[PDB]
């Protein structure tokens, strides 16, 4: 019922090496935590997985200042979950973002947790949402005999329908018929290369095809 | 544009700078959850002087844990049961804008419900935060409040009383980012003693 004594020193241990941090960028630039707190607005919403390899911000070399970001398991965007449908809400109606991205990569847990069979509680509600992409998409997935191959494929088709909810937002959809911003791209991160690739999302022929079920 | 910086960032990466795409996808196991806010100033393994790998991440709007967000309840469960993490943190600072929204009697529509959760930390702590007569000291002690309470969302789960209960891990700890120095401030909460009074109901 006590913390372990390794926890408590693990905890101090990740105190000392903040000190350390602070110390070597006072080193290399004497005002840099005075041009931290240095206002900025940022341009970018980023929707990606908790499962972080490298910060949104210096992947696309931007400030981390430039890049307001969600992350959650598997990079969605549920039609009910307040916790995204707020940051898409404030990024849009408060900070007038003119860029939302949402970025996936082959390796986020989540999705490869979506397709267990396993009772994962309380995670089954959430990870349903990959299952949804699947039933979407399922002559196209079923058509593809390589199961890493298919694989690849359903974590890209997540990104696009994870774009095509944040599209579906009233104040995406306003925003752009009275100030033409803010655009959704799609985009896959490679761990491999380290390589960005657009995947092209069409905005413009995405936005029209959505009004006519979806429309404000 | 974004695109040329990240085959440039790529280059230094692998130029200016070590190979580490190797270690990228290496595979590795986060040791920490940490929660912030969407209102991001420095990624959370650099603060933490740590592999970015070593930190699973969720940020959204005041650093919240509301009871029934299955948002940030999924990220607790997986961290905690499938990633078996040892520590889960709530990091607030002073410019996450969602708490000074909390406290402005505008209509912000959709958000009203999110912010809800914040008025709430104001009620469940009004005699201390009524007690101070700065609006700007006021304002700091409700974002420390709003972590610790955060905080304690979290031991309050499932995954958290059952993981320390049969295992002894993880810990949770509340910590205020200062973004003028950088260094981190523990909130220093009352882990064992939440844990206690959970049991009390």
């Amino acid at each position: 019922d006590t913390v372990p004594q390794y926890l408590k020193q693990s905890h101090e241990r990740i105190f000392e090496n903040n000190r350390a941090w602070v110390a070597t960028k006072m080193k290399d630039d004497p005002a840099f935590f005075e041009k931290l707190s240095a206002g900025q607005t940022p341009e970018y919403l980023y929707i990606g997985c908790s499962d972080s390899r490298v910060p949104a911000n210096e992947i696309m070399g931007l400030e981390a200042g430039e890049v307001f970001v969600h992350r959650n398991i598997a990079n969605l965007v549920p039609n009910t979950d307040l916790n995204v449908m707020s940051v898409i809400n404030y990024a849009v109606r408060h900070l007038q973002v003119k860029h939302i991205v949402v970025c996936g990569h082959y390796h986020c847990g989540g999705v490869k947790a979506a397709l267990t069979p396993s009772d994962l509680g309380l995670l089954n509600p959430w990870l349903r949402n990959v299952r949804d992409v699947y039933r979407l998409h399922e002559q196209e997935l079923d058509g593809i005999q390589d199961a890493t191959a298919r694989y690849r494929r359903l974590v890209e088709l997540n990104v696009i329908e994870s774009c095509r909810n944040v599209i579906k937002t009233a104040a995406v959809q306003q925003s752009f018929h009275e100030r033409q911003f803010p655009v959704v791209h799609g985009w896959i991160f490679d761990v491999e290369t380290g390589l960005l690739r657009d995947l092209e999302i069409d905005f413009e022929e995405t936005l029209r095809d959505i009004k006519k079920i979806y429309n404000l």
